[PDB]
């Protein structure tokens, strides 16, 4: 007749004897070498921990107090974190760089929430008082996804009768605040203090059949400023490569005119940078407005509404505005120029139609209606590019009431040339192994299939070598030739073009090269890697 | 050569010959005895439904008539079933409560969806005459998710040659509905009658080859109110723990100032609540307002605009305001404390600044910015605590017109101290295995571990003894000694401390531990279940 | 003593030797068809594509400009696809319309977002003078999942010595288009062209052994506009049966009031045709308004506010109104009715409370409050029928301006007889096999299962014959039994009862039926299917 595998009923196997455990450690804590960087170190050693995994880091935040305006980056957990090293007797068994931990997590909502993504975090708070208090105490947990997580019991990482040393070195406290004048930071970053605590599931496992496994290890080359090239080199077994973009904001001094807190879509950037400038944009005023510097251009509206700023027309109508005053338009808030009497890049022009009423109570405008051509670029801006040398015009026509009110922003895990990196500036990409280019793309194609394998959408351009299924197969990787001088990875790309009199022209960018090697995990005689050549 | 493993082909294999089918039933209703507590009984009894799995239970929800404010909780199907159990000629196969099988499928937003959450159900309606339709007839879906789904033919029931029995117990209509004093909510319960259906999906197989198989049984405890421990007897081989509490308001009318409806997000709890109290708190009126309560301090705005509540200064503005009229700022909504010469708790010095518009044509002011401080566990305190015996002052100075507007609160499901659940009011937790420690925190790291393992938003402080393959293979669990008395798991807590002039300090507290037994099937004389122990 | 299996460590199997690619091609136009149908044909044949799947399509779409109203339809990509086959040099392999595609892919998020789901595309632009630019160029992608992606290597389609050609027919520009008659349609449909590349991975593989496959291959059936019947023939083994309805729009122009453009929620739709409704529905005239139709009952608002149009009263109060000029109620706004002195469909009796404040300055109406009983059905319906032969009334008693703002929406993929597919329609359904009923249901018990099943919130009425896992077996179906007419699946539903005097009564149904026939794949002499009997 027919042999028919059973659908309907099972076997059930019996596993390995093993008793689960959740294990919290307070480390030891470093401030030494580069400008007394922190450093913890969590050591694990015990008789009946046979095995480990999903390693969580919580670190304790403090009360802020005082006067100014402060709050906490996006995923400030995360932030905070610049590298991540585990390693045994016999040296480091796997490490990844902050940027890329971060990169591996970006798809987990739950681990992004948990390391601090809240209205209570995140929005800028503002103290009134030097005893007045800006944020209040709280924790954060960060998710330290490694490849011992991948498929639970079966891809964790073993201990034979080692000893393993979790090494967690973190970023300055300045990465991870958005800030303003008012506050003193000075005596914060003085005081704070980083407070970690690590946990791992733990697995006391009664008679451990140990076998090698494989991992894959990140490795990252970040190119020079402007540089639209990186290499990564001695590349002999990879399983991916990864290319993205990075903005450097060393030629400014990291100040931005808004940001928008909690709210984090490209509308909530984009309504809190409108929301700033229409403070100074539209005036009501007895005579004409005072406070302003004497190359702003302020103009009195005229009946129809209309002002005219070279090619475009603004709209501006308010409503009960007493008969003592008129209605003001500042038609050069923000300006620049590399030329006198040619291209001007005016944020007023930038405003379409402006409509509101104005509060006798109050004595302020209340905006009802507001159509402009704003975008995420604009809201990424920092104020220095708008004030610099190369600017034939003052740029910066604000009162020194708004000046006070912008932000320092120093988030370490900034992409592209705006804040939600929406903006593509890769017009071409081509990846070479050795000199035979192995891949060129004039889209991101190689994007698209990133957040469709990974469904994520939040990827970049990746080229994946491995579609082998993880810890039960040996991965697959591009594997070098040494005689042919194929033993390295270089990446080139072609910058789409920009407006000279546009100030982001003007934002330095870094090419970021991401390289996952294979290695192989023995554990004879102690955990050791070796790398797959 | 080397020996490879191919992963671009595969021997398809052949399955076992069998034919699935949905089937719907209606049952047996009965309204005996205790509270005369309704109970839905549905027999499956077929010679060719070999198995069976996914039990999928359909309400019909009547239409709601009269006067009154009427809305359904978010996810009216699984708050109205308070256990269900399914059971064999040789007893229950497996059982679960109702709050179990919630939580269970919460982090299931299609079957959340199913189960009655929409602006149509949720939101507060009202009525305005006696005939006037507060709810149209309504059919929602409840997905009873059983360890038969887990692995879909794999995992199912086999009915073998025995007769299944599924019995639904429901909570009173009382739970499932919100309401206020003018709808008529006696001859509602009165009328309403719960019209249920079991739908499942069978197969007919050819030739079944069973073998035994293990289940695990949800099991919890509840303890009294305020004690901070509960303890599962007789525990042999768990596969986890987890541990929650659950707000107590026996000690309250169980109605509350405001409700979100269909949006239940924290912002939209405070808005809401915020809405209701702006009524009360800002005032256009031409002489000194009338309609509160003498121990009501109302004032009027000066021309400043600045209002001094002890340290709390209130920023109020309202334009387009009648020559006739004034501006008034009722500075004590709210107000709870324990002492004459003590710390208030004021509802109106939680807000900053208020601003508005006057209207002419509709009388009423229209609100444009308003700036507070008013949290999840505001919205969260009962009206009763606000007046309560522990309160030396009226507590409640709202008008009689705010106060007729409060609804009635009954969802059965709520944990922690407030609708959301943000609130976690654990500061310690202790697990013991007979008289030895086996776990403790001084965090909700077992709750973040929950959430990361379960990819989940909705976690609880669970311990999980088991990271085996389900199915596949045996579970793994966490085994008694019954000679060194390590057959039960204690849990002690430690509440964080609270204000005593808070009004949330009173409310009442249980701790809810569940246990999840590991269980054999067996079907040699039809199904049976067998503890596993010793 | 007793044996376990080793669920801590795992012999890490080596697997076939291969290197995945990813390839792009440009294809070959053909306007070749009825209605010179585009049509694209892209050819696969290579020594190192051992095998392939994943198949993306990128479209590039054009800069609009020009004058008028336009906007994409949401997820543009899958909307403009008519119909997908792969085929050998044996015929076809795999096929599928374009609406089933879209169908598979309704619960990839990622997979929507990528073909074209943005406020730059979807939401309604208009362009003011004829240089103006309405829409930027763009590239969207199309995921066109196919049997050959769900277990990666294992299921990928083996292309053998055989060279594959993938064919995409397109839909008319006219279906992905929302526009105004201001839009110069006819020259923009002139100039269209459809720009598509085609990307896949592809693998080249060493020694490859291949074995023999399963495929199930989605069928369809239209029936006749309004027939509640539809049948499947020659069903010898199945997999699954689906079921739905469609709208048809043959007896309209197409023309709706609104559209809500990149917010695709009921409320948004509702909002948007309200927001129509509100220019006419509420006048600030000196004497009674002007530019009306005569048939148009416009009513001064008494001092007490409430107009009373039959049983139902409407509460209007406009703030800041001059003391020259008056509030005015369209009464009859848009109105329906089959007979002279009897039943009235009227959107003015759908109101009870409008609220809001003049403006001075813009001289126009600020609506704040709105208390209304708008449902999705009534933006669902279209112009035509409010003016039909069959209303003894104008019915469309707004304005020209109003009118002039209408737009075109041709979307092909719509269900049921609203944008949202809201409305359930069917009352009961019936699926005989042969002449002997298989399943009847009164309620979408079928519809929940998929929904659940699936995990999946845009379901259908759906029967699964196959509950075993994919690939790594034969699947499940319901067997023919020729000799005893079991060889079709036969459809009959029951339409729930509709008011003969609402416009929607008018909106023509189709019954789709879909219908999953199993088929193996083998590799002698080329890639080719056989249908299981």
């Amino acid at each position: 007749s027919i042999k028919r595998s059973n659908v309907f009923a099972v076997d059930s196997q019996i596993p390995t004897l093993y008793m689960p455990q959740y294990i919290s450690l307070s480390g030891v804590m470093t401030n030494d070498g580069p400008d007394n960087q922190a450093i913890a170190s969590f050591e694990i050693r015990d008789q009946y921990i046979t095995a480990l995994n999903h390693l969580v880091l919580s670190l304790e935040l403090p009360e802020v107090k005082g006067m100014g305006r402060f709050g906490y980056v996006p995923y400030v957990g995360y932030k905070c974190i610049n590298h991540v090293s585990i390693s045994s007797c016999n040296g480091v068994i796997w490490e990844i760089e902050g940027e890329e931990l971060y990169n591996n997590c970006i798809n987990n909502t739950i681990a992004l929430k948990h390391s601090g993504y809240s209205s209570e975090l995140n929005d800028i708070s503002i103290g009134l008082t030097p005893n007045d208090t800006i944020k209040e105490p709280s924790t954060v947990y960060v998710y330290i996804k490694t490849p011992f997580d991948v498929e639970d019991t079966f891809s964790s990482l073993k201990l034979s009768d080692s000893k393993i040393t979790v090494t967690v070195t973190f970023n300055p406290v300045s990465d991870i605040v958005i800030r303003d004048s008012s506050f003193d930071f000075e005596t914060f970053n003085k005081e704070f203090v980083y407070v970690p605590e690590l946990s791992f599931i733990g697995y006391m496992v009664k008679n451990v059949q140990i076998k090698p496994s494989f991992i894959e290890k990140p490795r990252r080359v970040i190119g020079q400023i402007n540089q639209p090239t990186a290499t990564v080199t001695e590349v002999h077994a990879a399983t991916s490569l990864s290319v993205y973009t990075k903005p450097y904001y060393g030629n400014t001094d990291n100040k931005f005119i808004s940001y928008p807190g909690y709210s984090q879509d490209e509308k909530d950037y984009i309504d809190a940078y409108v929301s700033r400038l229409l403070d100074d944009l539209v005036i009501v005023s007895d005579g004409p407005p005072t406070g302003y510097p004497e190359s702003a251009e302020i103009v009195e509206v005229p009946e129809d509404g209309i002002v005219s700023i070279q090619d475009a027309d603004v709209y501006v109508k308010i409503d009960n505005v007493p008969d003592n005053m008129s209605v003001y338009l500042h038609t050069n808030l923000l300006m620049f120029g590399t030329r006198k009497n040619s291209f001007i890049y005016n944020i007023s022009k930038k405003f379409s139609a402006i409509t509101g009423t104005y509060s006798d109570a109050t004595k302020r405008t209340i905006f009802a209606h507001i159509s402009h051509s704003i975008n995420i670029i604009d809201t990424s801006i920092p104020v220095s590019l708008w004030t610099s040398q190369r600017n034939v015009y003052n740029g910066d026509n604000r009162s020194a009431e708004s000046k006070a009110k912008d932000l320092f922003i120093n988030d370490p895990f900034i992409k592209g040339i705006d804040f939600k990196n929406k903006t593509d500036i890769i017009s071409r990409l081509e990846v070479r192994f050795g000199n035979d280019v192995l891949y060129s793309e004039n889209g991101p194609i190689s994007r698209i299939y990133n957040e469709l394998l990974t469904k994520s959408n939040n990827g970049t351009r990746t080229l994946t070598f491995n579609f082998t299924p993880k810890i039960f197969f040996r991965p697959t990787t591009i594997t070098a030739n040494v005689s042919r001088g194929k033993d390295k990875l270089s990446v080139r790309v072609v910058y789409s073009t920009m407006d000279v009199n546009h100030p982001i022209y003007y934002v330095q960018k870094q090419l970021v090269v991401v390289c996952n090697d294979l290695y192989k995990v023995s554990y004879d005689q102690g955990v050791s890697i070796t790398k797959i050549m």
